[PDB]
């Protein structure tokens, strides 16, 4: 009875970025900027169907390093993510799409980012639900000396958001989205 | 420096089906191929940007598989076919799926997963095409009949029939799991009993 949709990508924008400024410079790792984060109440929309939903992101960029953080948007370990730019990683939070969930760290092979809760109990899902939609967070960070000038940063997918449902024929579709990091000319200077 | 892009669905779509009239012949013979959609085509499913490397696509179907039929699609042999749950009673589909260019050979989804392009890659693991900047597909399928069907104006909802998973020799590329949703669009067929008539005088 219900449509199935394809799963919407969640994207966050690299032209947020302030310009970064090197004071004085040799501390690294170290948080440059955060970008503006973002949400996307529809990632997954089963139409007419009801049914309780959780989200499982895996990152998929090579992890580069360790930091802890704590997003202007207690601290936590982030992994840092190869952004394929050299000297640059990113650091990831995620969040449920409401408020009221907590940023979740991206600093394990994959995680539960709503409910959180289901990452220690496996029985966990959300309410009963038409849709599932996240809140995406990043940052940007020196693993070491950063190239100045403009800079081009690629767009890279960051990982991906796997549906799972406790209704079988909804879990067994294994609907998944990418989560996206949108490229742009980031400034560098001392 | 090459840029990541969303990978594209390949989407098929329901309302090429022509109207299916039973005739006596086939009427209680099950499983039966009812007919063909419309074949569709996506060259950039995968886009690589100024990439260029080796590619190949691994086809998972994600519908309840319940049935086997052999069938030759219209669109040389006969092959064998999952048949896969429309989660509509008595209805299921069969999926076939080809590289995007010619001379590469229909490939029957029948398995859990299975090479589309290049099909080498289903009896030699490290085979990929010839380098590229991105990785397409061909899209056939066709509906079957399980059982009893459901006569009358039937809606058959949009269903996801699997992934796309981009797997290349290059460690960076293959790393990423890029996976492309391949989709039957959604909408209303027709179910009727070929006519009959009788004497009135």
């Amino acid at each position: 009875g219900a449509n199935d949709h394809v799963p919407s990508p969640i994207t966050i924008n690299t032209s947020t970025l302030p310009v970064v400024v090197i004071g004085p410079a040799h501390t690294y790792p170290r948080v440059i900027g955060e970008l503006t984060g973002t949400s996307n109440q529809y990632i997954f929309n089963g139409g007419s169907l009801i049914a309780l939903m959780r989200g499982k992101f895996t990152p998929t960029l090579p992890k580069i390093g360790k930091i802890t953080y704590n997003f202007r948007q207690q601290s936590s370990d982030f992994d840092i993510f190869d952004t394929g730019v050299p000297g640059l990683g990113i650091i990831i939070g995620m969040a449920g799409y409401w408020p009221a969930t907590p940023l979740v760290p991206i600093n394990s092979s994959s995680i539960y980012i709503d409910p959180v809760a289901a990452n220690t109990n496996p029985n966990a899902y959300n309410g009963a639900t038409g849709s599932f939609g996240a809140r995406l967070y990043v940052a940007f960070v020196a693993t070491g000396r950063l190239p100045n000038g403009y800079v081009t940063i690629p767009t890279k997918q960051l990982g991906h958001i796997l549906l799972e449902s406790n209704r079988a024929s909804l879990n067994n579709k294994r609907l998944t989205a990418p989560v996206m990091l949108n490229g742009g000319r980031i400034q560098v200077q001392s």
